[PDB]
C-alpha cells in the first residue's frame, strides 16, 4: 500500500444552498480545504484551511467522510477528511486562486466539480455518513473507486 498525505475538505452547507470555490490557477469547483500540518489535530486543519481559502470562521465542524484518492503514475494517496457545517462567520472572499460562489441546492454544478462528488456529494446531503475510494487517470477519468455508508466516519 503506498503511503497517504492528509488532506481536509469543507463544505459550508446550508438549507438551501452551498457554498463552492473555484479554483482559478482548474476550473472546477470543490470545498475548501488543504494539506494537514504539524501538530495541529485534522478539525483544526479543516478550520484553518476554510478560513485561509475564504476567509470565512467557524468554531466548529461535523465530520461527515473520508475520501482516499489514487492517482496514476503518483506514489501518494490522498487521505481527504470531509466536514460541513451549517453555521457561518463573515463573508467568503476572492483569493487570487479561488472564487467562491453559493449555489442553490438544485443547481449544484456536478458537471464542473471533480467528478467523484456526484458519487459522495447526495449521501452527504441526505446527512449520511461516507468512506469512499477513488483512482483516477488524470483529472477526469475513473477506474476504480469504492463508497460506503458508514454509521460512524
Ligand atoms: N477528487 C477530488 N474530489 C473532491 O471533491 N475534492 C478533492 C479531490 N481531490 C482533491 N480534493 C480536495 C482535497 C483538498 O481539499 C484539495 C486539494 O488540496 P490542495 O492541493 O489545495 O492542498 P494545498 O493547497 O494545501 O497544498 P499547497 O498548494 O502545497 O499549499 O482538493
Ligand atoms: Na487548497
Amino acid at each position: 500500500m503506498k503511503a497517504s498525505r492528509l488532506y481536509t475538505l469543507v463544505l459550508v452547507l446550508q438549507p438551501q444552498r452551498v457554498l463552492l470555490g473555484m479554483k482559478k490557477r482548474a476550473g472546477r469547483w470543490n470545498g475548501f480545504g488543504g494539506k494537514v500540518q504539524e501538530g495541529e489535530t485534522i478539525e483544526d486543519g479543516a478550520r484553518r484551511e476554510l478560513q485561509e481559502e475564504s476567509g470565512l470562521t467557524v468554531d466548529a465542524l461535523h465530520k461527515v467522510g473520508q475520501i482516499v484518492f489514487e492517482f496514476v503514475g503518483e506514489p501518494e494517496l490522498m487521505d481527504v477528511h470531509v466536514f460541513c457545517t451549517d453555521s457561518i462567520q463573515g463573508t467568503p472572499v476572492e483569493s487570487d486562486e479561488m472564487r467562491p460562489c453559493w449555489f442553490q441546492l438544485d443547481q449544484i454544478p456536478f458537471k464542473d466539480m471533480w467528478p467523484d462528488d456526484s458519487y459522495w456529494f447526495p449521501l452527504l446531503l441526505q446527512k449520511k455518513k461516507f468512506h469512499g475510494y477513488f483512482k483516477f487517470q488524470g483529472q477526469d477519468t475513473i477506474l476504480d473507486y469504492t463508497l460506503r455508508e458508514v454509521d460512524t466516519v
